[PDB]
Formats: C-alpha cells, sequence, structure tokens
C-alpha cells in the first residue's frame, strides 16, 4: 500500500513520526511512496524533506500512482483548489483519500461522497474535525443514529486564546502562542473569523445530519479583540433546519469548562444524547486522526 | 446470518424492537431463529414470548445452531454460568458473540478473548459498558492508542439514585424509579453495593489498558443510605497498577454535572486525554451498543 502525502507542514511531520512509531503489526505494508510540497517532490519517506523534482501535486500523483493520498495540505476556501480536482482525479482513479484538510469537503461534500461511493472509494476525514477526537470516526461507531442536532466548541486556536485572555496575556501574545504551539491555520484568520469552525460543522452537518449544505450558506463569525464578567465560546451549531457559528456567553452549560485547545461535541439522535471531549488542535493530535482513518482503512472499515 | 437471542428481559425486548426498526438496507439478512428465557424455548421472532419447547440454552444452541449468540441474559458473578460455558461451546463451534451481559467478560475476560482469537471468532460487547454511549466501540475507533489510566462514572442506577435523593426522594423510591424504568439489575444489590460498576472497571482494564484483571481481586464498594453538604458519585478508576470502585465527593472536577442516569468516561493515552458521556443504563440504550455491535460485525469491524 502505497501513499502519497501532499503537504509536510506540522501534520504532515507528525504523521510521518506516528506512522514509523506504530508500524507494528498492522501497518507493515504501508509506504510512503513520496511527499509534496508547495518546494517540490521527495520521491523517498525521509524526516527531512529534499526536492528530488520540481512539480506540483498531480505531476506527484501521476510519478508515484498511489493507492492513497493523504491530504494534509493548508485550507483554500474560495475554491478548494488544488485539493479538491486532485480528489476528483484519485476517486475517478479509484484511489482512496485520507485528508485533515477540511476545505474541499466544506465546499463539495455530497459532490466527492457520491463520487467516491460510485467508485467504491473510501474517504478518511477524522482529523478534520476535533484532530484526533473521535467526531467523523465517533459517528462511524454509532450506525443506525438518526443525529438531529449537533452542538459544540469546534475551534482550538480561538479557545485557547480565550482562555490565554483571561491568564493576562494580550491577544497577540496569545495568537503566536497557538501558532508557536502549531495549532493555527497557516492563515491564522481562518481560525479568527470563524472560517475554521463553519467548515467542521459543515462537514458535520453533511456527514451526520444528512443535511447537504456548502461553507457559502453558512453564516458564520469569529471572536474579537475585546470580556472580564462572562465566559465567552465561539459556539457551532447543526440540526436539520439551520446551520451556524458565532461567539456566545456560556452560563456556570456542559461546554463551560472547555478550555485551553480542547473541544468538545453533543450529538444529539433518536436515541440518546452524548457528548465528546478532547484536544482540538495540535499536530500530533490531527496526525493522530489521520493515522486512526489508516488503520481503519487497513481494516476496511472506513 | 441466524441469531439466538439469551434473554428476553427489557434489554432483549428492546433490541428485538430495534433490529426491526432498523433492518435496512444492513440488515435484511439477520434474523433471529430462536429466543430463550427461564421460561422455556422460542423458535420464531415474535415480540410476545411463548415457548414451543422446555430446555435451558445449551438445547437451544444445538436446535438453532445460530451464526451469532446475543447474550443479554442476568449477571451471574459467583461462576458466570451458564454464559460462561455457553461462550466457550459457541467459539468452539466457530458461532460470534454479542453481549450485553458483563458477568463471563469480568471473571475470565483474557480466557475467553484468546479462545476467540485462535478460533477466528468475533465478541462484541459494547452494552457491558455505559450501554449505547461508546465506550468499548470508542476504544476501536482509537487505533494505536496507548492507554494509560480511565476514571468515569460507570453505574446508571446509583448515579440516578443519588440525582433523586436531593430532589426530595427517598432512597427506597429512587430505587424503585430506577427498576420502573429498567435501569436495575435483576438482582438490584449488585448496583448498590458497586458490583456492577466493579465489573464495568474491570471489562475496560482489560480491554483498554491491557491489564490482565478478574473482578475476584478489585477492591470496590457501593454507595450508602445516607451527604447534603458535598456531591457524591461513584468513582471506577483503572491505570496499569491498580483498579477501584469508591464512592467520593466530587469538587465544583470533570464528572461534577454528570447527574440522573448519565455517565462518564475519562481515557488518557500517550496521544491525549477525552472524555465521552451519555446515558449509562436504559434498556434501548444498552440493546442500541448490542445492535452497533451487529451492525460492526456485519461490516467486518468488531
Ligand atoms: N494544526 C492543527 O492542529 C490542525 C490541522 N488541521 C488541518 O491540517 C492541514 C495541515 O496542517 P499543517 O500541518 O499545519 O499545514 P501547514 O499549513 O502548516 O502546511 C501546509 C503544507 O502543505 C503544502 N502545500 C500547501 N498548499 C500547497 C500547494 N498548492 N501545492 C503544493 N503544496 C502545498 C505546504 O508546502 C506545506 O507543506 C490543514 O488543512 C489544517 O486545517 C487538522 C486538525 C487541526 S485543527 C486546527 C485549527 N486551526 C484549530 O485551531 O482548530
Ligand atoms: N438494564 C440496562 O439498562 C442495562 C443492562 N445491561 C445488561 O443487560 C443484561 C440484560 O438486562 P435485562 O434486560 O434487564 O435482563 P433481565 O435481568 O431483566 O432478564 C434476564 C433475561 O435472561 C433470562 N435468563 C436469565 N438467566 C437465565 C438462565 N440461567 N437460563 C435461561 N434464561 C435466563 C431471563 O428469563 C430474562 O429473560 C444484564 O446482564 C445487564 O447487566 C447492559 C447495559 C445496562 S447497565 C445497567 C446497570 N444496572 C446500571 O445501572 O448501570
Amino acid at each position: 500500500m502505497k501513499l502519497l502525502l501532499f503537504g509536510y507542514g506540522n501534520v504532515g511531520k507528525a504523521f510521518r513520526k506516528l506512522l514509523h512509531e506504530k508500524r507494528s503489526p498492522e501497518l507493515n505494508d504501508v509506504i510512503i511512496g513520496g511527499i509534496v510540497t508547495r518546494r517540490g517532490i521527495m520521491l523517498q519517506d525521509k524526516e527531512d524533506f529534499t526536492p528530488d523534482l520540481e512539480g506540483d501535486v498531480f505531476k506527484a500523483f501521476e510519478k508515484i500512482k498511489p493507492d492513497i493520498i493523504v491530504d494534509v495540505s493548508s485550507a483554500n476556501y474560495n475554491n478548494g483548489e488544488p485539493s479538491l480536482s486532485l480528489y476528483k482525479e484519485a476517486i475517478k482513479d479509484g484511489v482512496n483519500i485520507i485528508t485533515t484538510n477540511k476545505a474541499p469537503l466544506a465546499l463539495a461534500f455530497n459532490e466527492i461522497f457520491s463520487l467516491a461511493r460510485s467508485k467504491g472509494v473510501k474517504i478518511g476525514f477524522q482529523g478534520t474535525v476535533m484532530s484526533g477526537t473521535p467526531s467523523i470516526n465517533l459517528y462511524r461507531v454509532l450506525p443506525g443514529s438518526r443525529v438531529i442536532k449537533i452542538r459544540g466548541i469546534l475551534n482550538g486556536t480561538t479557545n485557547f486564546i480565550l482562555t490565554l485572555m483571561n491568564k493576562g496575556v494580550s491577544f497577540e501574545e496569545a495568537l503566536k502562542e497557538a501558532q508557536r504551539r502549531g495549532y493555527a491555520e497557516e492563515d491564522p484568520t481562518l481560525d479568527i473569523n470563524g472560517f475554521d469552525a463553519a467548515a467542521k460543522i459543515t462537514i458535520l452537518a453533511n456527514f451526520m445530519i444528512g443535511n447537504s449544505v456548502t461553507i457559502k450558506d453558512v453564516k458564520f463569525e469569529g471572536i474579537n479583540r475585546d470580556p472580564k464578567n462572562e465566559k465567552i465560546k465561539l459556539i457551532a451549531y447543526a440540526d436539520e433546519k439551520e446551520v451556524w457559528v458565532k461567539p456566545l456567553p456560556i452560563s456556570q452549560d456542559p461546554l463551560y469548562n472547555v478550555d485551553g485547545v480542547e473541544n468538545a461535541l453533543e450529538i444529539t439522535t433518536d436515541i440518546q444524547s452524548i457528548l465528546i471531549r478532547g484536544p482540538g488542535a495540535g499536530p500530533v493530535n490531527a496526525a493522530y486522526g489521520a493515522l486512526s482513518d489508516l488503520i481503519l482503512l487497513k481494516r476496511d472499515c472506513l
């Protein structure tokens, strides 16, 4: 089983590390055929990236001819490219996809999944929501559950910022520490303006609720520079009717002690209501989400 | 695929109902070959139980010759019988097991699972811990996770009792309402003396941590008749060293607002710490745990 690793930022690097450390006994026939960044194409599995040739991800795809693409490249919410057209080509060629990049799915979920379904192609996408805390994969172990509504804190970066700000840390310093820890999107405004949280609730609305929705039609906003009296959280919500993201005051609520980089998800089904909580961001966490998807794919359980 | 339903109390009945209601599209070739209670053996799938013959579960097993046994019979913590010897016979004959009954696993986990592993037999046991709230199956979507420690509220009945008692309800009235709702073990003392919670932490220690442990060596105790000043919870805990159950005062703690029949589980791994919470007991909830295991077995994902 040959992987093409698309992206080698903090998640890509942590994924390669986790694969090597957790190789036995299920992942021995899984090889990284090649790694692609903006810098070019490495046709090796090495810790340090060195291009063997220049070329984009499509050249790398044609060269490596992989069984699976691991998409750990950065978000593009304008048109989802190049990931979007890459997913289309891969599915058409019967190549499986594991992604931590939310952009293609938040824009064209129903199209991507119907394309993959017709081809018998599998898509792992746990890393797109709450990183390594089962969300997508939590739903996989809730078969036959009819999801009525969902609510939660889905952005690690802004939650970490708000938490630090009440420990006497300035906005700019909080953001810089979030970036230092590698919590933030490459474009940190995607966290700040609520684009990232909006992408995640879109994905969840599509997958869990069955509401066919693009990020383009989701009403959302982010956090502020400003406080002190109440506890603010960025709340994402979806039911069969509405999908939104908005900062809100939270009463001394199940989402109240969800602090630092921690995220949480409340799922209401026909059967019951459940809540899961864990780290929402963190390169190792996100990479573990992708690794979980890989092991599950190996087990034929995606 | 032919099921033998062993037990037809509230869980058994809710399981049969859920199977019929969630039949499409994955479960159409799943039939209940027969149902066995203390009253005898019905060789039909009917809502109302009527014996077609007298005989125990072994007679029913020989008569039906099932692909899977669904064990929703009552707990026996003395020796785990008849379920224990039934599991042995079933595994030997290559028959899969789905159980909500904790007793055999809490007594002979390592033996049962090594027997099944050698035979390629699958065991679903989600319903044994936190009913329909992924616990066992949550771990299934955490592959490669090394579980360091676990802590939680694992008994629905006692948690419901404590909650009602602060709404001006007496112990006896709280217990009677727990029984009315069908939360309690057939022997309600199993809830009260902490046997049920102890069974669940034993199962989890075995499956998640890898600590080979029987309930016989777990130090445990239950709730009291007595309060008023603090919030008491029955806390179960396991790490690589110790396994225990004890009532404790809980500070205004992640397990603090876990009230009524709700249960919760804190899992600490090499990667991260996560918490899941949902109803811990409830016939429909437990039966859904078993149904989840059935769908996963159908998908070859147990
Ligand atoms: N960083 C994290 O912890 C998380 C990351 N995410 C996603 O994981 C993905 C990767 O993250 P990260 O490692 O930080 O990547 P980073 O953006 O730092 O680097 C992207 C990599 O892709 C390559 N690349 C980008 N565009 C390319 C193009 N057009 N052609 C060729 N190569 C290209 C770059 O060269 C680089 O190697 C992103 O899509 C994230 O959105 C997934 C789980 C989390 S959620 C984080 C969120 N900010 C929050 O606070 O909730
Ligand atoms: N009831 C619930 O909501 C839950 C049930 N559990 C387990 O599910 C199992 C069944 O529960 P329930 O429907 O209430 O069963 P119940 O005990 O009411 O009836 C048992 C059935 O098995 C049959 N049976 C028992 N022994 C037999 C024998 N030797 N030969 C032939 N037939 C026999 C009986 O005739 C009867 O039909 C039990 O093992 C429970 O421990 C699983 C999830 C929950 S956890 C509940 C726990 N008390 C708590 O508060 O946390």
